[PDB]
């Protein structure tokens, strides 16, 4: 990865958390799920990068976005394999794989093996877990880190 994946320290973490909605906290920090069909990014024409709403880490490119019919924004591949981490989720007596932001450990959604080609993979996202940066615009980079994060998306 061209990005510094070092977790923010408790101070940087709380600084960013403080800027977060009630609802954003519910999803990102407490494993919550958006009401399906309601998220701002469910339909989004634009070319660019979907970043972690907490720490700004690029998570998904628009060129990997597709319509799954589930009511959540969906991607067949992450920005970079190392940017999205998989965690076992046994909640609701189901067996699922939660996806978290590899840097800040925030909740994003789940990944499923029922996606389309090329990958056969479906990353199912909460729109509220994401911020969007259009192609060529500067990334939010709230942790002010070097490398690709100072570059336009
Ligand atoms: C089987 N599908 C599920 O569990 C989906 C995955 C959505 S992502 C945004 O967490 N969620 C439900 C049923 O709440
Ligand atoms: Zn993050």
């Amino acid at each position: 990865s061209q990005f510094d994946l070092t977790p923010p320290s408790p101070a940087q973490r709380d600084a960013l958390i403080a800027g977060l909605s009630d609802e954003e906290q519910r999803v990102l920090l407490h494993h919550g799920t958006e009401a399906p069909f309601c998220g701002v990014f469910l339909d989004n024409k634009l070319d660019g990068v979907y970043t972690c709403r907490l720490c700004g880490l690029p998570l998904f490119r628009s060129n990997a976005k597709f319509d799954s019919g589930t009511g959540w924004p969906s991607f067949f591949a992450p920005y970079d394999p190392a940017h999205v981490r998989e965690i076992r989720d046994t909640s609701y007596g189901m067996v699922r794989t939660e996806i978290v932001c590899a840097r800040c450990d925030s909740h994003l959604g789940h990944v499923f093996p029922d996606g389309p080609p090329p990958t056969g993979e479906r990353h199912s996202l909460n729109s509220v877990s994401l911020a969007f940066t259009e192609d060529g615009q500067p990334l939010p980079n709230p942790l002010q880190r070097a490398g690709a994060e100072t570059q336009p998306a």
